[PDB]
């Protein structure tokens, strides 16, 4: 049942061409949420596939069963320990959003690479889904770590 999840992670990763860094089965145990979001960079709002696992966020370009087997092209990853997430209020337009107007969005800084971007969901409910999952992943990760220091004598 634990191993079955690892096998699913391995399957997913095999559909992502251009994978960089450690394997999903080395650092993750499950996929918590996946979905399409708009990612903002200079002169680009681009649709990207986002995947939140325990310990890792990954974003990819979606390829339109594929002919060659791969369904996504790797774009980036963030260890959730170095991922700083902040809310963006609707209507905000500033240098963090590359001059674009944000609705149903949020900002992510990756402090391992000193890179940032803004994400937008299509609806408020979808933003709340993403934020809730981001909070749950952090809470669980902090709950594990601490639990394992509080379980020092057991
Ligand atoms: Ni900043």
């Amino acid at each position: 049942g634990e191993f079955e999840k690892l096998e699913a992670l391995e399957q997913l990763q095999s559909h992502i061409e251009g994978w960089e860094g450690s394997n999903l089965t080395d650092i993750c145990t499950q996929l918590l949420l996946q979905g399409t979001l708009l990612k903002i960079s200079a002169g680009n709002i681009q649709e990207r596939a986002f995947f939140l696992f325990d310990n890792l966020l990954v974003y990819c370009k979606r390829k339109s069963k594929s002919i060659n087997g791969s369904l996504y092209i790797f774009r980036g990853r963030i260890n959730t320990e170095v991922m700083e997430v902040e809310n963006v209020e609707d209507g905000t337009a500033d240098y963090h959003s590359n001059g674009y107007t944000v609705t149903n969005g949020w900002k992510i800084h990756n402090t391992a690479k000193n890179k940032w971007f803004v994400c937008m969901a299509k609806t408020a409910e979808e933003k709340q889904k993403w934020l809730d999952a981001i909070i749950r992943e952090r809470e669980q990760r902090e709950s594990l770590k601490l639990g394992m220091e509080r379980d020092a004598y057991v």
